[PDB]
């Protein structure tokens, strides 16, 4: 084999398989070639910034990754040296992990990846009935299903979750079963082991808590059993708890609003408590408001520690956590300033109050129409409003600087006053003759007319046009993002759960086959789905 | 959504205002609603402290409702 | 005809510079009208900042659309 | 805008190219590293026995068909 | 602006003896699904007078397809 670091471990068997030469592979195996020889040079690793090709480093995984079924079969069941189907590479990946790794969700790639995955499972059952390949974890602790979910390989995931195998001695490998079928109607069963709940890498958790860079994280929940399962969890368990949370938050904001509205107006806090009913209610509301601020503060800390976003994932995703945390930050700063005998606490408090009400839109998830609407609002802010505000502020500042330069020794004669006065045109209140303290009136009026045409006439209508272009394109994306938002809500509710309730585990424990490779019977927590079809009687 | 934003910023502004003509949820709500119909004063009171906070709240309200939400409404009606 | 139908960014930068230079001449000619030129340079200068939104796909496409709108729709509407 | 979205994408790529060329032509420092892609031997067989070095630019591709 | 002919030429590859040298796209090494190509770039990046990039970018704006010609693979990747 090669001994240089770049091609380290490559041997003649790797080249023979790479060349698709069955004869040379047979010859090399006959002559004592090592079928477990790992090609662990740098070239055969992921290493996105360098050329290479990762395939799991092993000849069996090399054949499987290159759509060479004949070589796979030969390597597994040759006489001279059978290959270890359960072998693991330097990363801990088996052949199935490698098949997941090479997936890229294109039709032709997915086709052979799913087929080769299926064939390997069939052969593994036939050669090693007691072996459970799909439960093997690599060094990251990920099974092939968990790896597929985390990497966004939606095609592989969609294959696995509804895999149905119609033959003896491989029925127990299925995850989709048909319990009864009467006329056109039949009731199928989806397995749900390691989807709903498991040790670490539940598929729902892996998708929901993905790092925002996974390619298909919004689309993965469209795979049938997952969408139905989340709807079931919602309706049965989470709808009520979410509504209760929303109600409590509304009460919180009402108390905060009332406590703030009736603040005393004398200088220099803190204010002596007067021995009257209104003041006991006011101070009670203040204590509850500060309490809620502390609560959201600690929830924000818990989120940060439990996720550990890496300072870019911290901001490009999870806006709602940031907004609730910032609200609580304003509340705490308000408390500090209040007891520091500074009136500026009011400045803090109102910001929190404003944020407190706008964060009410968080709860528009849990309603499909409003949730999708709120997602569209989010995307408008992030795309169109940000672009528009950059361009608009460039124009506004440029013409404000020109006009304030033209004005001399006037009332306005300042960047703030002139910027405000020109901004008034945008909101339909522009004076258009707000000062005469200049020379060259023609220049002044020309500048104002150019500003009006460029911003009021051109840019705002252009903003409307671009928002129209955007909504036309983000319908399906918005629905998918809302579904993901509700999925995260469901998982967080069930991980909190506040009562040690076991009913959150849905779907019921049914017997699928009752005949594993040994005599034991298999109960596998299936989820029932009825279907009807008027063809293929 | 518009009423949520309107009420939130109305409560913030009227909390900031003290001992003024407005200083009341109704008057401030009406005065902010005037922005929607293109009559928002943007300097309707000075009975406060922290002018920067007052103007920041109004600019945020205008940007979120007038510029974003109304134009978004036109876009969505066009789609519908 | 090529001078106007395309390469309109360079024309705008050049016009800014012309306004600046006329401002200089009027400044040393002892005429207060230099201010009139200077502000047109100044405003135009800030607007030419949008040239540098090239090299960003989103902002650049936005500024391209502004150019196209000004050429077609704003002119027809203004007539 | 619904009619010029795509034309706008193409125009953006165009004027980024223009910026690139203007930067390389000005360069203000006598920098020769702007000549990228490296001088590789392509074929090694010209019509005579000589070998050809042609400043080639490397582009990796991946295909899951036509094995 | 003859984008079709340009698209042919820039990635021209001829598979026979004594016509390999006419190619402008060469395949250096290949593995399974991965392989690394080499584009010629003579008279694209730089040359005496008429670099293809200079000709396209400084087109007269009456060239039919000037916006699209930079989409041809080696050009776009080179510009990036
Ligand atoms: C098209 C010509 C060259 C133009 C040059 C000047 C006079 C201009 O007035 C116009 C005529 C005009 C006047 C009033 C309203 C609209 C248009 O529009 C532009 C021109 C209109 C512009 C438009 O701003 C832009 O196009 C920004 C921009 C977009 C794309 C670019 O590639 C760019 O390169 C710098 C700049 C701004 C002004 O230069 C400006 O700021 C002033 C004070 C008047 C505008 O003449
Ligand atoms: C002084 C007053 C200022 C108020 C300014 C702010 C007004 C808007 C307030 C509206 C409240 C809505 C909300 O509470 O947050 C919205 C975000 O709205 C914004 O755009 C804020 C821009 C800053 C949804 O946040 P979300 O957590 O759902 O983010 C999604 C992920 O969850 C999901 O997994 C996906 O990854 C998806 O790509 C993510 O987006
Ligand atoms: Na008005």
């Amino acid at each position: 084999s090669y001994t240089d670091s770049y091609y380290k471990g490559q041997t003649a068997l790797h080249i023979a398989i790479e060349r698709r030469n069955m004869t040379l592979v047979t010859l090399l195996v006959e002559n004592g070639a090592d079928v477990q020889a790992a090609a662990n040079g740098d070239f055969f690793k992921k290493t996105k910034g360098r050329p290479g090709f990762y395939f799991g480093e092993l000849p069996l995984s090399l054949a499987a990754c290159t759509n060479q079924l004949a070589i796979v079969k030969f390597l597994l069941q040759n006489s001279w040296q059978p290959a270890d189907i359960s072998a693991r590479d330097s990363v801990g990946n088996t052949v199935l992990h490698a098949l997941v790794e090479v997936a890229d969700n294109t039709v032709d790639n997915t086709k052979f990846v799913t087929s080769m995955y299926n064939e390997i499972l069939i052969l593994g059952a036939k050669l090693h009935p007691t072996l459970k390949l799909e439960e093997i974890t690599n060094r990251k602790g990920l099974t092939p299903l968990a790896l597929a979910a985390s990497s966004g390989k939606i095609g592989v995931l969609a294959y696995i979750l509804q895999r149905e195998i119609h033959e003896p001695e491989c029925r127990h490998l299925s995850r989709k079963f048909t319990e009864w079928a009467y006329g056109p109607v039949h009731s199928s069963l989806y397995d749900l082991s390691c989807i709903d709940t498991c040790e670490k890498n539940s598929v729902l958790e892996v998708i929901a808590y993905s790092s925002s860079e996974t390619p298909n994280r919004h689309d993965m929940l469209l795979v049938e059993p997952l969408n139905r399962l989340l709807q079931d969890k919602w309706d049965r368990f989470v709808k009520r708890i979410f509504y209760f949370n929303f109600f409590v938050y509304c009460l919180y904001m009402i108390i905060f609003t009332a406590a703030a509205y009736y603040r005393p107006v004398e200088g220099l806090p803190p204010y002596k408590l007067k021995n009257t009913v209104g003041d006991y209610f006011r101070v009670t509301g203040e204590i509850l408001s500060v309490s809620g601020g502390v609560y959201f503060f600690f929830r924000g800390i818990q989120y940060f520690l439990q996720r550990r976003p890496s300072l870019k994932s911290l901001f490009v995703d999870s806006y709602s956590e940031i907004l609730f945390f910032v609200q609580s930050l304003f509340m705490l700063v308000s408390v500090v300033l209040y007891f520091s005998q500074r009136k500026e606490y009011v400045a803090s408090m109102v910001f929190s109050l404003a944020m407190g009400w706008t964060n009410m839109l968080y709860y528009t998830r849990g309603f499909q129409q409003m949730g999708i609407y709120a997602v569209m609002i989010e995307k408008m802010i992030l795309r169109d409003l940000c672009r528009f505000m950059f361009v608009y502020l460039v124009f506004l500042f440029g013409f404000s600087t020109a006009v304030v330069t033209l004005i001399e020794d006037g009332k306005y004669n300042s960047l703030y006053s002139t910027c405000l006065e020109l901004f008034k045109f945008t909101i339909g209140m522009g004076d258009l003759e707000f000062t005469e303290n200049y020379d060259f009136k023609a220049v002044f009026i020309i500048l104002l007319l150019a500003y009006v045409i460029l911003t009021y006439i051109l840019l705002l209508n252009m903003l409307i046009a671009l928002m129209g272009e955007t909504v036309n394109k983000i319908a399906q994306e918005s629905k998918n993002i809302w579904k993901l938002q509700r999925a995260i809500t469901i998982l967080d509710t069930e991980k909190s759960f506040l009562k040690c309730m076991r009913k959150a585990f849905r779907s019921g424990k049914l017997l699928q086959v009752g005949f594993t490779p040994d005599g034991k019977d298999d109960y596998r927590w299936c989820f029932r789905v009825d279907e009807v079809n008027w063809t293929t009687w």
